[PDB]
């Protein structure tokens, strides 16, 4: 019955308003591969709004690997990993990720989002504590919520705040600190040396979410612990397959005894169907390519350094990024919607960040690089961004 | 740091014990397609532990559709649906599911589990209430937990308990009832006529989880509302693609204004990468086949009726199922582990249900039918199950 439910959604008018103003640019239907150019409504659009950092969703070897897995294993496993849903190729990918991130063992999840729900929901319990960076990814907040522990946020990369909040807690309790490695909104990196130094003093477990770090930072792209040399001070390395690795799914890696607890206790792996064979095979082949072919990570960083230099040279106001995510400040929700739509209609795809996710005065567009971007494409997009910023008067 | 984390997992000894006794049969690595026979450790094993009710993960048209989508769209969308992750084929599948279940609109999620997290986390809020059947799927409990509402369980299919608990609640609050359509453990069907009659009296929203109903009950397999004629008394129809539809992902369907709220407010769609092209194309082609080819659902039910008759004729003690899920009672955790392992080693795959998921005295094995099963295969499995039940002394 719909009376009260109608009242619950009645106040949500922003989508109605965007559409009526001709500004709506969410759920843009793409008709082509995710690439440096995408087809929308039969037109070509430069893509600077992707998380495919290495451009690998179009790699013919990864496509063929997925196509070959479909031929061999079919379209799905039709069950959870713990029952009828495990393949030899799931185990092969867990061994290969374990090796890549320098951990004993790993467990796959069918999404990155579910990869965070697993360890955050089931390791800390009643009388325990989870400490979260206040800018942690939504999946980390939600995972923590599914625990029976007390969830405490600390100031973004604020090590004094972390230390103070940990010092307040009963000695006779377990604590786990979970942080994004690279934070997607502003593209900044966790202070993992100070965080792990505090974790060690309070015997708190450390989990890092490397969704935006894998294939971006660390040796051969192995992530944030690898970037800092701190493998031995990080208990759990969580990753996704939906960004550099050009697929769908994720993993948590760590000590064999912890991973064995997780694979048997995490509801998001016990009660959700396993990764499709095609996604396992595309993840396996992408992981081989990132290691074997250092070109991809090098070119991603050539493009990032070029684009960032060009944007600062044109007088754009950039967020404190340390990654291929280049946040461009606009500081008006209405201009941010207008700029996004004008760029879309001129053939540039960027992602807006607006209220209520951020305060109006910190509203921005995110311009993300891929390894397969050319300097010609970056130049065309920045030229159009200068024109649209001028028309929008920012 | 690992001191307190080591203590948290220290008491979890059942996996150690199963493995040392030679009884461990979780995460069995399959080397072949999910089919009526699977290859494990180079051997052939009859599969009666799957959720692929229509046998469609091996259908060459669905494999080719997925392979063709990989060729056209590549291995992944590399973003959330609301940003850079929407394809024309996602929208096509939402229109086609909307039509199938007789609703205005639908929104896809990259897993079934995330399909429940979406509406349960974001429609009811502070001062609102969610009413859950106590046997609801884990993803429904977890979704409800992510809400800011008061979550209340009612007795399994206990309409007096539902009615009493709803009658206790402030009039000036929104309420949503969420139920599995077919409950997977025992295979029983919700009393949707009485539940919707109560919902209508209290103006409570109704959401049904049809994970195990789609492709099983209702007209052309359209689910539980369709089974009862009650489309107009169900606000939200949730489904998965990981069972009959032979893929990965899920959806919520309902009124265009509700679905528009969801697609813009549910964290499990805003903050998780979209379904891979291969999974969209395999879901689209499976949905065409289930409707166009009534054979599949007919044969699933021929097999279910045959197997259930044969099991009752052999004196097995069956759960109160109304579905292709045939729960066989064992009523000892140790015998349930032993029976499962002995059957595995004799070439029969069944799923055990043990403590702490159920009380020891209700421990059982779940024997699930697929349309592609033969009577010869069902006979071989039941023959082996009689022998193993005799050896195990149950
Ligand atoms: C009622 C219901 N609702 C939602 C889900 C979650 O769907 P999925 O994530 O596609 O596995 C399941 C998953 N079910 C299992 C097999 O039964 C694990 O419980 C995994 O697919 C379910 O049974
Ligand atoms: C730090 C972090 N952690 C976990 C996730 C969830 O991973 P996935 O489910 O694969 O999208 C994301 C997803 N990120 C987006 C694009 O940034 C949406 O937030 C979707 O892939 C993430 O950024």
């Amino acid at each position: 019955s719909k009376g009260k439910l109608g009242e619950k959604i009645s106040q949500f008018k922003i989508v109605e308003e965007l559409k009526a103003k001709g500004l709506y640019a969410y759920f843009r239907p793409i008709q082509s591969k995710q690439d440096t150019e995408v087809k929308i409504d039969g037109r070509r659009v430069l893509m600077f709004g992707s998380n495919s950092y290495l451009g690998l969703t179009t790699d013919t070897r990864i496509i063929k690997a997925a196509q070959d897995a479909l031929e061999k294993y079919g379209t799905g496993c039709a069950g959870s990993r713990f029952l009828n849903g495990t393949l030899d190729i799931h185990v092969e990918l867990e061994e290969k990720l374990s090796a890549y991130v320098g951990k004993e063992a790993a467990i796959l999840f069918s999404t990155g989002f579910q990869s965070n729900l697993g360890p955050l929901s089931c390791l800390m319990g009643r009388n325990d504590y989870i400490l979260l960076d206040e800018r942690d990814h939504a999946s980390i907040i939600d995972g923590s919520r599914l625990s029976f522990s007390k969830v405490i946020k600390y100031g973004h990369n604020n090590m004094e705040d972390l230390r103070a909040k940990l010092s307040r807690l009963p000695e006779d309790s377990a604590k786990l600190i979970c942080t994004d490695g690279i934070f997607s909104m502003e593209g900044d990196i966790v202070n993992l040396p100070e965080l792990t130094s505090i974790a060690n003093e309070f015997d708190a477990a450390v989990m890092v979410d490397d969704a935006h770090s894998l294939g971006v930072i660390g040796h051969k792209g192995a992530g944030t612990a690898s970037h800092f040399g701190l493998n031995d001070d990080v208990d759990l390395i969580m990753g996704t397959f939906s960004k550099s690795l050009a697929s769908l799914g994720g993993f948590v890696a760590g000590d064999a005894d912890v991973i064995d607890f997780l694979k048997h206790n995490a509801r998001s792996v016990m009660f959700s169907a396993s990764m499709t064979p095609a996604s396992v095979a595309s993840t396996l082949k992408a992981l081989e390519i990132i290691q074997n072919e250092p070109e991809h990570i090098e070119k991603l960083w050539k493009n990032t350094d070029y684009a960032k230099a060009q944007l600062l040279d044109h007088g754009f106001d950039l967020g404190a990024t340390e990654s291929p995510i280049l946040p461009i400040f606009i500081r008006s929700n209405e201009k941010t919607f207008w700029v996004t739509k004008m760029l879309q209609d001129d053939g540039v795809f960027v992602n807006p960040v607006v209220s209520p996710a951020v305060p109006a005065e910190e509203s921005l567009i995110r311009f993300s690089l891929m390894a397969t971007h050319t300097y010609d494409q970056i130049d065309e997009a920045i030229e159009k961004m200068v024109k649209v910023f001028k028309q929008a008067e920012v």
